[PDB]
């Protein structure tokens, strides 16, 4: 099963991508099964929610843990709401990069990514 481990914020880079101090080291972050660009506005509202957070975790799926640039892919949760969720949610991200067998909360995403685009928000406007 995946779980859910802390760390903590050092920066948040763009709408997807973000520096944590993870175990110790810094290390970039890249958000599992998402697109950001309405670029600045996803950038802003991922920063927000990030700094905002009291409790940051990272939670990795059951594949890679890093990608070909050094980076930690997991679903990142700001005091227990999952930020690529949220991103997708409001028509900020869209669900790409799917590469199994990193791809456990991609049904889940893809249902927000329908509500989204439903209410015609952001990037569906
Ligand atoms: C999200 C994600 C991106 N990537 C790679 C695909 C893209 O490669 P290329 O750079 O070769 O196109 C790049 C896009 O990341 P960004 O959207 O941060 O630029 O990161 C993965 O390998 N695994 C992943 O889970
Ligand atoms: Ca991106």
């Amino acid at each position: 099963k995946l779980h859910k481990e802390p760390a903590t914020l050092i920066k948040a880079i763009d709408g997807d991508t973000m520096k944590l101090m993870y175990k110790g080291q810094p290390m970039t972050f890249r958000l599992l099964l998402v697109d950001t660009p309405y670029g600045p506005e996803a950038s802003a509202f991922f920063k927000k929610m990030v700094e905002n957070a009291k409790k940051i975790e990272v939670e990795f799926d059951k594949g890679q843990r890093t990608d070909k640039y050094g980076r930690g892919l997991a679903y990142i949760y700001a005091d227990g709401k999952m930020v690529n969720e949220a991103l997708v949610r409001q028509g900020l991200a869209k669900v790409a990069y799917v590469y199994k067998p990193n791809n456990t909360h991609e049904q889940h995403l893809r249902k927000s990514e329908a509500q989204a685009k439903k209410e015609k928000l952001n990037i569906w406007s």
